[PDB]
């Protein structure tokens, strides 16, 4: 089969402008006209982004490009977004029911500004209680560097080994999302006071903390 | 114009066989025969499984297969395997410029556990409903799997206006976890009589409902 040919990434910057690139054959893009670039936003399925050549999708909003001069072929993004920054990929149909792939470029668009996490730390509701277990969390949407020291806090004391936690990853595309969890007995969280989660973003530390009060 | 939901998930074992399903519209899905699987894996440019459907993108394996009842679709790998997890996609076409996939699958067969995970609700709390604000979350413990689809309605009605998910990352313990993250304010949270979030998963689906309430 051989392969296909399109870099492992591209950087661009927030309103901007994109090259892709992909060189092929001469029975694909060096030959035939039956190409498409594909638009992951990287987790939940590719999704063209130009189609027979600059062959626009329903909605696909212009700034996107087609053309190449031969065996090798680009195309081109017009100011970005950085709903821009995805996963690029490149494809030319074949000899007969058939085509060719290959990834890269129109991932990194910076001129993405900085933000921090809203952290919001909850207990555990009713039913976990009336059922006897608890389960207590920590969000953190709202930031741009998904990237986070989250910390267990109890009654002002470094919790260890009974709190998970998991590599956020964008919301609307946009930025990051993230949610510790210090899984445990409501005896000992009906025994200890101060219940803190804390985020440590780039510098900056944030901390919330629940005492047994609130209703529920 | 899109509209092709397939299963989330589907189990691998060692030896056996696997089948999916993909589902849309009449018109498109229905009349006609329109939908074709991809090979997508841990990154890399998808492959073809079906080519029409019921032909074999050549140098593919003929264990693999696809089948609409009419109104959807299937696929089946007899045989299990290795080279077999991925996140197979899937496309009826369009309207010149539509042409539609459906979603993701994925599989397995090696050490694997298999189990259930589990869905858990807080509302908000008080400090939070106290000014403006809300959100609500819905957490999905230690699955095995672990492409869990989460689903936030109330008062009957599904939605999707308000809500964010945080992928399921893992557990040293191998196991799974993952959250949603819907966000209100007070309007919604105090304007509805009740809400949830609910948890399909292989075989498995279970669900939250909930309510308001006042706090004291």
């Amino acid at each position: 089969q051989s392969a296909l040919t399109q870099p492992p990434s591209a950087s661009g910057s927030l309103g901007q402008s994109v090259t892709i690139s992909c060189t092929g054959t001469s029975s694909d893009v060096g030959g035939y006209n039956y190409v498409s670039w594909y638009q992951q936003h990287a987790g939940k399925a590719p999704k063209v982004i130009i189609y027979e050549v600059n062959k626009r999708p329903s909605g696909v909003p212009d700034r996107f490009s087609g053309s190449k001069s031969g065996n090798t072929a680009s195309l081109t993004v017009s100011g970005l977004q950085a709903e821009d920054e995805a996963d690029y990929y490149c494809s030319s149909y074949e000899g007969s029911d058939n085509f060719v792939f290959g990834t890269g470029t129109k991932v990194t668009v910076l001129g993405q500004p900085k933000a921090n996490p809203t952290v919001t730390l909850f207990p555990p509701s009713s039913e976990e209680l009336q059922a006897n277990k608890a389960t207590l969390v920590c969000l953190i949407s709202d930031f741009y560097p998904g990237a986070v020291t989250v910390a267990w806090k109890a009654d002002g004391s470094p919790v260890k080994a009974g709190v998970e936690t998991t590599k956020p990853s964008k919301q609307s595309n946009n930025k990051y999302a993230a949610s510790s969890y210090l899984s445990l007995t409501p005896e000992q969280w009906k025994s200890h006071r101060s219940y803190s989660c804390q985020v440590t973003h780039e510098g900056s530390t944030v901390e919330k903390t629940v005492a047994p009060t609130e209703c529920s």
